[PDB]
């Protein structure tokens, strides 16, 4: 319950017994914060929603498409090539 | 013997029997063709060199960083998440 209250104070979920950040993601999409919406959707364990949001953002305003396509290469292997490369060059993203 | 001659006529390899495309890659990086070098390096079955070329290219003159991250997640699983979206989103690249 304390974590839910903290989330509500952070604004990720509306007050009450909400169990999703769907309204928050929609509000972020409407506002125009594509990257923040994608990050929030990924923090809620949804790669598909993050990719969809990034594709929608790339439709408006090009790099978001390749960002979402890069995000789709998530692998659980510790020695995976994607893990190493994304860890190394993540700092170069604007 | 015919295939190696054909690559020479395409310029991919230097004059001789040297089974490598490394000298060709260096000229392309010098010539400034950075996206072509990544493709030529990849076609010789070298992701890491393709990532290195894109990373080196993105460092000078920043979308190539993400392309390197996107290329680093090559998964050969038939129903993988990467192949599901990268195949669809590849058509939206400049």
């Amino acid at each position: 319950e304390e974590r839910i209250l903290a989330l509500q104070l952070c604004g990720w979920i509306k007050k009450g017994t909400d169990v999703d950040v769907g309204p928050f993601l929609n509000s972020l999409v409407q506002e125009g914060e594509w990257e923040r919406a994608a990050a929030v959707a990924l923090f809620n364990l949804d790669i598909r929603r993050a990719i969809q949001i990034l594709n929608e953002g790339a439709s408006s305003e090009l790099n978001l498409n390749v960002v979402a396509m890069a995000l789709s290469g998530y692998t659980d292997e510790k020695n995976s090539l994607w893990r190493e490369m994304c860890s190394t060059l993540r700092l170069q993203l604007n």
